[PDB]
């Protein structure tokens, strides 16, 4: 018995093994656009992904991760509300069984079809495992996906999913350029939060972009063909691997735009 998104082990049960689930800075949250405070102190984001080196794609039983070499400052995030340099380590998505759900964050209670998370860690802490123990250890860039026109930069990912259908499977995935997944504008909202899967540690500066990217129905359909289970196990489709919104408590969401 282990955590998941099922009836018997989903997000409402997580607190029994991970009591920080009922914490003061949990994620995701609903972004109320009218109560978000514009902050003119906030800088533009600096996304430097020209030298990224992707290595692998892995089905870990709850999503698929694209992993990067983070042994050097190749692909880094700076600026915005951040102090210091954060290295990209992996990205993954959360998605729904239907196009009207699947994102983790919501915007004025609107749900999107999926949410992309680009996970970065603060190089001051030397390794990812140390960074997750620090209140400023991680910076996660969140991008919403809406269904419409296809996203060409996503297709290389969609085409390899058949090779990692079940939990524990991995495939080589080199020379993938994550710049192809970014929207045109880098205007964002930011708040202090947590990992959205166990262990739910409260180490994340969330940076959620205002502008969604569009993907085709056929692309997201391919996500829903993945399996939570391992090969040879009873087939459970990997859908609805999103955590619902958590209370904001004593936090303020800031906007970099008005
Ligand atoms: C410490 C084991 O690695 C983890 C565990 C949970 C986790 N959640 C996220 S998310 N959904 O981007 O907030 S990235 C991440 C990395
Ligand atoms: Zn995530």
């Amino acid at each position: 018995h282990h955590w998941g998104y099922g009836k018997h082990n989903g997000p409402e049960h997580w607190h029994k093994d991970f009591p920080i689930a009922k914490g003061e800075r949990q994620s995701p949250v609903d972004i109320d656009t009218h109560t978000a405070k514009y902050d003119p102190s906030l800088k533009p984001l600096s996304v430097s992904y020209d030298q990224a080196t992707s290595l692998r794609i892995l089905n870990n039983g709850h999503a698929f991760n694209v992993e990067f070499d983070d042994s050097q400052d190749k692909a880094v995030l700076k600026g915005g509300p951040l102090d210091g340099t954060y290295r990209l380590i992996q990205f993954h998505f959360h998605w729904g069984s239907l196009d009207g759900q699947g994102s983790e964050h919501t915007v004025d209670k609107k749900k999107y079809a999926a949410e992309l998370h680009l996970v970065h860690w603060n190089t001051k802490y030397g390794d990812f495992g140390k960074a997750v123990q620090q209140p400023d250890g991680l910076a996660v860039l969140g991008i919403f996906l809406k269904v419409g026109s296809a996203k060409p930069g996503l297709q290389k990912v969609v085409d390899v999913l058949d090779s990692i259908k079940t939990k524990g499977k991995s495939a080589d995935f080199t020379n993938f350029d994550p710049r192809g997944l970014l929207p045109e504008s880098l205007d964002y909202w930011t708040y202090p939060g947590s990992l959205t899967t166990p262990p739910l540690l409260e180490c994340v500066t969330w940076i959620v972009l205002k502008e969604p990217i569009s993907v085709s129905s056929e692309q997201v359909l391919k996500f829903r063909k993945l399996n939570f289970n391992g090969e040879g196990e009873p087939e459970e489709l990997m859908v609805d691997n999103w955590r619902p919104a958590q209370p904001l408590k004593n936090r303020q969401i800031k906007a970099s735009f008005k």
